[PDB]
């Protein structure tokens, strides 16, 4: 493999790529490219590349070690691809700004999305990059979050009153709060290569920062939920049927919009495992 | 004889008994009251039946006093200013504030009396800026320290309600002229005690100028809440006659417009203070 073409879609987050068929391994010169094109724009775009589950399982094993979801439900054999199918009877519950399983010890460092089924317009998705908010904080606030720790809970992205529909469903959530009890994460984290400082918050699982008060913690988080809203933070990707998209997961949130109901969505996504997330001057 | 100190409160506000106001105090009185002032922020004595003059006299003694160029005084005395609402001239001051701050030196303290009251309501707060200071964490107390905050006059008189006539609609422009925004410390050091206090107050405080607009206005609305904390206050229900003494330099205070259209009338000594600083 020669090289990619890496168009960026702005100055602080996003990037488009393409000569790179993922239906079939990569080299090591594309891989690197590939892999610096995510860890460079924290998240890249590649279109028309019809993959199926296995072969979605298969690079982003190149990547790490891959994670189970507890409770969304996975593709047919391929228990490391989720599904998140959306329709009237199963509505969308990802139109909130979040870091993909922030609520375990080492959250994803990454994650593959794959549009399969797409409604005529919309279910747009947005990514928000946490290193750039964090380089718009004064530094009198950088030196605030810097040091402080926030908490993260299962719960607060998935509460009980929303999955009872049956037992099993109710079973499997209990098993879930069990396995994953709230913990802690640095409010700004120092990504484990760029050793860029990023916020490392994020408003689906983040519960309060455990390092000042409560209604300190209110205040702050209620700035935080905001700040990272603001447009010269985040890229906007329309989707289109059987496209690729990769991100680093350590230092974004995304958002994915809820608006093609009684439409049905259909999505396929592959969870890179990282390490524990630090901080460091 | 040795003043009766009694405190209202573990952080702020006592009551004083032992002092006659018509005569001058002796400098064990005084030093005792003056005191208890640095001590409690703010500090009332009943029953003192003072005259303008003997008001002044006692002002005097904590600082040069101020003659206002606009309100009514007492009598024959510049010093003493008359606070008089009614359905006419409706009360004002419900609403935390600190004293004139949005002038490069806010008057160190005053000296309040009540001559006349309505039968029930017209109840002032304090609320203390040393104990909510000291109920922030630390990380609070060290991004707060050291920054700057901007105190405008037209955050307390908008002009969007001095347009009726364009008449009082220039002497708003002209009053926000004699009157700039300028600069005071987040975190004032108490000239005296040395103590740390938060000295924003929702009356002139516009923003924190050493970080974001959108930081500055998180950290407000937040400290314009933390201030309002019941803990952190006390709550004065007047009599003829009483006498509240405050340090206006570490504190913010609250009076009621919930008696109209009864009538209220108050006698006030306005004592200049010198310029805020901060000091690690
Ligand atoms: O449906 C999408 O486009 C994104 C869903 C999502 O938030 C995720 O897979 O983590
Ligand atoms: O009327 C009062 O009791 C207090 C009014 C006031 O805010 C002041 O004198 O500064
Ligand atoms: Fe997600
Ligand atoms: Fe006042």
């Amino acid at each position: 493999s020669e090289r990619l073409s890496i168009t960026p879609l702005g100055p602080y987050i996003g990037a488009q790529i393409s000569g790179a068929d993922l239906t079939r391994p990569l080299s090591d010169n594309q891989f690197e490219q590939l892999y610096h094109a995510v860890l460079r724009h924290q998240v890249v775009f590649l279109r028309d590349q019809a993959i199926t589950p296995q072969q979605q399982r298969a690079l982003a094993q190149r990547f790490g070690e891959l994670h189970i979801h507890p409770v969304y439900p996975h593709a047919e054999g391929v228990d490391e691809i989720i599904v998140l199918d959306t329709h009237n009877d199963n509505p969308p519950d990802n139109d909130n700004w979040h870091t993909d399983v922030t609520f375990i010890e080492t959250p994803p460092a990454g994650a593959i999305l794959a549009a399969k089924e797409l409604p005529s317009t919309g279910g747009d998705t947005l990514w928000t990059s946490g290193i750039a908010a964090y380089e718009a904080l004064s530094v009198p606030f950088r030196q605030l979050l810097s040091g402080l720790r926030a908490e993260h809970d299962f719960r607060k992205s998935f509460p009980e009153y929303k999955y009872r529909k049956t037992e099993e469903e109710h079973q499997r959530w209990r098993e879930a709060v069990a396995k994953n009890p709230p913990l802690l994460h640095p409010v700004v984290r120092t990504h484990p290569v760029s050793g860029k400082q990023a916020l490392f918050v994020n408003e689906g699982f983040t519960t309060r920062i455990v390092d000042v008060s409560e209604k300190e913690s209110e205040a702050l988080l209620s700035f935080l939920f905001a700040h990272i809203t603001k447009p010269e933070f985040q890229v906007r990707w329309r989707w289109q049927p059987n496209d690729i998209a990769i991100w680093d997961n350590r230092v974004t949130q995304h958002y994915a919009n809820a608006d093609y109901l009684p439409q049905r969505r259909i999505m396929h996504r592959a969870t890179i495992l990282g390490d524990k997330p630090f901080y460091r001057a």
